[PDB]
């Protein structure tokens, strides 16, 4: 039954349910037939075995009984490496279904009607202020008129930067299957279904569910242009018709506030960029070819997109009234026609001239189609007869019949049927241009370093690598105004050098629209930045990518200034940059050195800083957020967070990351993909007219005494503890997930950002994202027993707090100290288990000065709508926690064995096993720190 | 306002408004965009004139005062040739609009859930049985296993031949305007709509009507390769995804009554054709050239539209797990693979081999591409190089492949899988093959005697047109077993002469999946058949298309049992047909003769002859229906109107004429799609299992007394008359429908039943469809005042009966005769206003016995959402009635002068506002007789 699953499912999560919280019934449903699925297809037998976990782990998640996990432990241990692999993968497939049943939920959640006013409204998506509140609130409450709200937006642009999956690229095909269980599940709730319709809504729900599921293959890793072609397909899904959908609400809200004409088709407002082909950092198989071919493909989608379209556009325009101005180019383009048949699906024949709007979008047709094969040869043959007149070779080509179209309407008495499917193109057009994501490419400092020390020595001159940094720089500006080139026919070159310097190559062979910022990695000093700049102008690369330094340690961060102003002071680099600077900043990465705590307030410390220098020189400065910050979490989580932002440090133009654990929240259903757009554009727009207040001096002075104790404790722990390495390969898949590849590690270190967060979220225990918090806290509280009421006051008022801590809040709920103890008792030696109770104890006691800091009781009593998507996957999570604990004993175990479980699947290892628990486990946890 | 608009139009419509009635809101909605939109293209004073002109109809539709009719009259008489064509154009554009509403109402109107069982029932859209209540009574009252339903439909076949729109064929670029308009429609009362995207969708709704609206081109006639074209777009709107909705409908009732399979995919149950390029009865225009276009036309759009959906198959297609038959065809289809860029939307690189389904159907996709581009090159350049081994020639050929990757997909545990999108494609496939439509050719008797007669004279044999038929008859069976061909190089062929042999020279070039019937218009005789039987013989016609007299007039009706027989007695002429005969008929053909009740009564009767004929020499009977009948309605009434048949005359096959006024209302909205397939295809089951009652002994003996009285009405008036014709083309537009085109004509008899139709239609008093039906009646009843009762149980107790006056009635409801009496003033010579009088006088009196014996006081009490449609549409086509009447008074009188006022439209002739007039009136009135 139904009823019985939406029985256990409810016990589970208890709440006011109205009539629009529909949560828990969808993930019965998907249940209940997912589970009929299996018993089609392995058995009756597979079937209870798979629900005897799920009750299992439902009832755990209830009471916390640790009797509950042993059972399921029991079970789970008892299977062979066939049921094994048949379960994990049931349990990650559950958590997909939950996921989109989740993204349907938060799509038809009801609106609050009457908002507070308070910043914590724009915390939560039912009560955030849309892009008309905004507009309302700056004209009213900050006395802004209309035109100047209009007039801020028009010049402001805001960039998403699209970030690899760090597990699991999800294919096209499968984004598909997943979109339709959405939608058929959807259906099934309409208003007034008739019983035939939900029966056969019901059969085409279990069809694909079925379909996805059986999408399954499991020997290579993907390659980077597989990776890159993967993370593109949520344009296809929502975003390029999400776009002009935003903009047409742009329109209305400007309408409603008083301003009577449309957002401009060409203002830059939003863009898209990309890291998939062009992050090199530390991945030696992003190759110069890799990153010439994820250009080429992107230019091949990108006109293959607006082909695609074209024809439907042509449908419509069948109108016979145009200015001289387009008959005259209807004409011209009339008389230079060919005779005879196109191999198009729909105007195959020659466009007659009484249809001129046809005439002119027929030529535009076959231009992007010859774009588009260009591309295509390009890839495949290594080159092209394809001529630059054949094809568009920048976006204004491509605009300006489609402007022509335009005017002509207007001109005719039109404008309206203008503002149709036509104003929409235009905005993609303008939107996307000629490649719908821009390139970033990174690469690590010390690489840029050897390059120029290989130089230097051949040319007999010295070691650029030994010098000091005024002798960097000395040398670099030197040879900046150089009359000859530096590298000569035989510079002996490393593979390493090599690679960097090819990449320097594919960037001058490309067109410039192709990319964006080459962004340093481990930057700490001018002398980095000035290297990049050398290497592009030997390069003579006719555009060269914006130098954007990443700094990373918190020693970085503190020498960043005297860096930027160093910069800012060279006559070079000013006239180099044009008034324009983007300095990078990566939360994670800052956090992995230092503790979060620390690294937060750092980075708004140093945010201010920098920004204060680039107005002193007069110089526009874009922060560039990088991944695992408050503004990462997607959801109306990311709104206030954008609006915590120190004052004048977005200043018109935004600049994130959407990272890929967060992008199928964020874009995959249509109603979150508008909602996502909306938050990024109105709190970017907001913020510059409404900053967050400073803070108080006694609240800087406290968080500066916090930071070096949060910092203190957690280098002591992360740093200092001889066996931290050993009980983290212990007690975390961290090994194994090398060893199954990026690649991921000289300690903690040298090991990268993404593993150090994976590891410990696998295990549901998070330790980088809180370990120092509770030092802290606790420090602060008592060296002054006051200290608790300012601790409050700064959360309830000041929100960069705010938002630090509901962050850390998330993650404590999707934390399970029990999951944690489970793989120190399996997988840890006798020796080392003490120090993973300790770290439990720091875990708990953090937790507690947490909630009693937020005026909390119990974890999340914020936000229960969250709170309740949790808890509706952990019973998932868990299973596959367990499966996976076991397994990791398996692999390392020789002398580990259990009585196996007669097979119970039909139908009609452990490695396996282990890479679909961790990919299942990540896909439930989604982003953390 | 708003509700002003919708205050003036319920008061033309009480009823009972519950809440899904809201065609009166949509209505409102409709006009008061519309009339914005005039504001704003034209200016508001002509918004003022087109409101007024709607005002003052719609007051006359209310009290039917004479004095509106006239201060109309003075207001359009009054406008110059550019205001009033701006006046025609948004009248007609109001009319579609209304249609649109209209249909959306049908399409939401609530079912009744308790039907009562009559009949009665069936002639009603919200009470007509669907599939699943039709097996059900079949089951519980006819007493039917399950297994005898379900085998009775799989062995039975509905074909819909589709005829051209007799004065207005909608091209496929304003049907989506259409479309899209009654969507947004559809959107702005979606149940939870927020404001904005409420006033985005009224933007849309806007937008959409305007761009409609300027779709508006006025020179030269629509090619026939362009009417047919324009006759094709409802595949792609609607029935084309149709076909497998319904058939999915009926897998679902199937189970629902205990048949635990699906319909197979391959069983013929649905068909469509086509009269359009192939009909030239009358017609010079379509020559040899035209239907050999139309052929190729047909199967590049086909395989055009397959190709266009393969894609799609393919990306969902992704699963790696195969059977043996299908890995082994994969892996030849993979080695013989080119290693090159294919130039599609999708999958341009090649496919590998562990995505098995794809490298199937990428060969399916290739195929179907070189079979559309073939038939491409063949229609533009007159011959093609693309070798048959390219392309497939045959259905078979293409399903294959298909039925391969079906069973793969059982065979790997994946039945669930394979009935989503393969079953729906699979079944695509069967139900429009290789060419979407079969062609039937028509052509008329005299024709083919004409041929004959050159032949037999060149021959030296005498004169086949001077033979008696039983000469003939010798003749032809002698040359059907012939050693020689008839035709030597030299035979003298005069342009008609040749024309017609030319038209069998295409019927022996193209493939025989391109045709369906021969029909035979004004056959008479058996010689007729057999004259055609020789030209294909000729001309060696490998698969001979089967030979289908169309029996006219009454006289010919008479005759076509003895010439059945005589058929049916010749050993060579059974032989070539074994086993199966179609003969038509052609209601309003006879009705023209006749007059509508006789030729109803006595097709009653032919058909029951012809049946028993039939049965009687073991031959299976199919009965096409041509133009005119009950079953032509659409809708509701069609259902009864089948069930209504004689007995034994559908037997498991179905042919019906849908007629092009008629394919709007039937297949332009999805829900009225679904339902026109679904009453064709349950009242042909039901009907061959439960046929209406005979009539009673008495009722038979009246029906013929009647006739009589009937037949000679109509003769006396329409033929005997010797001012008639004279009358008519005074009182109607019939000469400047000819002038301004088929072509439409010895008088009555020589002119064709379309425009004899049209031209009473164009005036609201439809004499053709009512006359006799009054002396019928009064004979009757004076003759025994008895005979009003038993006239009465018959309208209550038999169908044909029923259903045959209710065609009267709905005509009857369409009629004005204030509109017919405006046309004789100003139209009609004083001398002959007399007779037009007393014609008003029999259709009063005629309407009057009707509604008696119907038991009805007003028109359509039985049907208040049918009369309610008609009377929402009444203003704008009188409007256009008045405008039309003036207009034909300017055009033919040059001593009419009126003052004309200053012009009022702005932006930024006589004939061109009679054709729009014209039309709109047409597209209003829809089918009638």
């Amino acid at each position: 039954k139904l009823a019985s699953i939406d029985a256990q499912l409810r016990l589970l999560v208890p709440g006011k349910v109205s009539e629009d919280d529909k949560l828990v019934e969808y993930d019965a449903l998907l249940l209940d037939k997912f589970l009929d699925i299996l018993q089609d297809l392995h058995g009756e037998d597979l079937k209870e075995a798979v629900q005897q976990c799920y009750e299992l782990s439902a009832e755990y998640e209830g009471k916390h009984d640790p009797k509950k996990l042993e059972e399921l432990g029991s079970l789970l241990t008892s299977l062979d490496t066939g049921d094994s692999i048949v379960i994990a993968k049931a349990f990650s497939h559950m958590l997909n279904l939950a996921n989109l049943a989740e993204e349907l939920q938060i799509a038809y959640r009801r609106r609050i009607k009457l908002k507070s006013g308070d910043f914590a409204d724009e915390a939560n998506a039912t009560t955030e202020s849309d892009i008309e509140e905004t507009f309302k609130r700056l004209v009213h409450k900050l006395n802004k008129s209309p035109e100047e709200v209009f007039d801020a937006l028009k010049n402001q642009t805001v960039e998403l930067v699209l970030t690899a999956h760090p597990t699991q690229s999800v294919r096209r095909s499968l984004l598909q299957k997943h979109g339709r269980i959405r939608n058929c599940l959807a259906q099934l709730y309409a208003k007034d279904i008739t019983p035939d319709d939900k029966q056969e809504l019901d059969e085409a729900l279990h069809r694909e569910i079925q379909a996805a599921f059986r999408t399954d293959e499991i020997r290579t890793p993907p390659t980077p242009q597989d990776e890159m072609r993967a993370g593109m397909s949520y344009f296809h899904e929502t975003i390029w018709k999400g776009v002009p959908k935003f903009l047409r609400r742009v329109d209305t809200a400007l309408k409603n506030i008083g301003i009577n004409e449309r957002f401009p088709y060409n203002a830059p407002l939003i863009q898209f960029s990309s890291w998939m082909g062009g992050d090199r950092d530390g991945n030696p198989r992003v190759t110069p070819e890799v990153t010439r071919d994820v250009c080429l493909l992107a230019r091949m989608m990108t006109s293959n997109m607006y082909f695609s379209q074209i024809e439907d556009l042509m449908i419509e325009m069948s109108m016979w009234r145009c200015n001289s101005e387009l008959r005259v180019r209807a004409e011209e383009l009339y008389r230079t026609a060919r005779k005879d048949v196109k191999h198009y699906i729909e105007f195959w024949k020659r466009i007659p001239p009484n249809q001129p709007y046809r005439v002119i979008l027929g030529d535009v047709r076959d231009k992007l189609y010859n774009t588009r094969e260009r591309s295509r040869h390009l890839l495949v043959d290594g080159k092209s007869d394809i001529p630059d007149e054949a094809v568009y070779t920048n976006v204004e080509q491509l605009l300006e019949p489609l402007e022509l179209c335009y005017r002509s309407l207007c001109d005719c008495g039109d404008h309206v049927i203008a503002d149709g499917s036509l104003l929409d193109f235009l905005r993609q057009v303008s939107t996307f241009g000629l490649s719908l994501v821009k390139l970033d490419i990174r690469q690590e400092s010390d690489r840029h370093t050897e390059v120029l020390d290989a130089i230097t020595q051949h040319l007999g001159i010295g070691s650029y690598r030994e010098w000091s940094e005024e002798k960097r720089q000395e040398w670099l500006l030197a040879e900046l105004s150089g009359k000859r080139p530096l590298i000569g026919p035989d510079l002996p070159k490393t593979e390493e050098v090599k690679d960097c310097l090819d990449t320097f190559k594919v960037l001058a062979e490309l067109p410039s629209d192709c990319f964006g910022a080459y962004i340093i990695s481990m930057a700490t000093s001018t002398s980095d930045v000035l290297a990049v700049e050398l290497l592009q102008r030997e390069y003579h690369i006719k555009h060269p990518l914006r130098v954007v330094p990443l700094f990373e340690k918190l020693a970085d961060l503190e020498a960043a200034p005297a860096a930027m102003t160093r910069l800012f002071s060279m006559d070079w680099y000013r006239n180099r940059i044009d008034g324009k600077q983007e300095v990078m900043i990566g939360y994670s990465d800052s956090g992995k050195d230092a503790g979060r705590f620390s690294a937060a307030w750092q980075l708004y410390k140093t945010q201010e800083q920098i920004v204060k220098i680039a107005k002193e020189f007069g110089v526009k400065l874009v922060i560039f957020h990088g991944r695992g910050g408050t503004v990462g979490r997607g959801g109306g989580p990311t709104h206030l967070a954008l609006l915590s932002q120190p004052p004048d440090t977005i200043n018109g133009s935004l600049r994130v990351t959407v990272q890929g654990e967060v992008i199928e929240q964020s874009f995959g259903e249509e109603h979150l993909c508008f909602r996502t757009l909306q938050r990024f554009c109105a709190a970017t727009l907001e913020h510059g007219m409404n900053p967050p207040i400073s803070p108080r001096p006694e609240w800087r002075e406290l968080m500066d005494q916090m930071a070096v104790v949060a910092t203190e404790e957690y280098r002591s722990v992360v740093f200092k503890e001889p066996r931290f390495v050993e009980y983290f390969r212990l007690a975390t898949p961290e090994l194994e997930f090398g060893r199954m590849n990026r690649p991921s590690k000289g300690g903690i270190e040298s090991l990268r950002a993404i593993p150090w967060i994976f590891s410990w979220t696998q295990t549901r225990f998070h330790l980088p994202v809180w370990l120092g918090f509770g030092a802290a806290f606790k420090h602060a509280i008592q060296k002054d027993s006051k200290n608790l009421q300012m601790l409050q006051e700064m959360y309830k008022t000041w929100p960069f707090f705010r938002v630090t801590i509901d962050l850390v809040e998330m993650v404590f709920a999707k934390g399970n100290p029990g999951i944690a103890a489970l793989n120190d008792k399996l997988l840890v030696s006798e020796d080392l288990r003490p120090f993973g109770e300790s770290l439990r104890a720091n875990y708990e006691e953090t937790k507690n000065y947490l909630l009693k800091i937020a005026g909390h009781k119990d974890l999340l009593e914020g936000d229960p709508y969250l709170k309740q998507g949790i808890r509706l996957r952990d019973p998932y999570i868990t299973t596959l926690n367990v499966c996976q604990a076991y397994t990791l004993k398996r692999i390392r175990d020789p002398n580990y064995h259990v009585t196996l479980r007669p097979h119970i699947s039909k139908e009609y290892g452990l490695e396996d096993t282990l890479i679909l628990t961790m990919k299942g486990i990540a896909a439930g946890m989604q982003n953390t720190g």
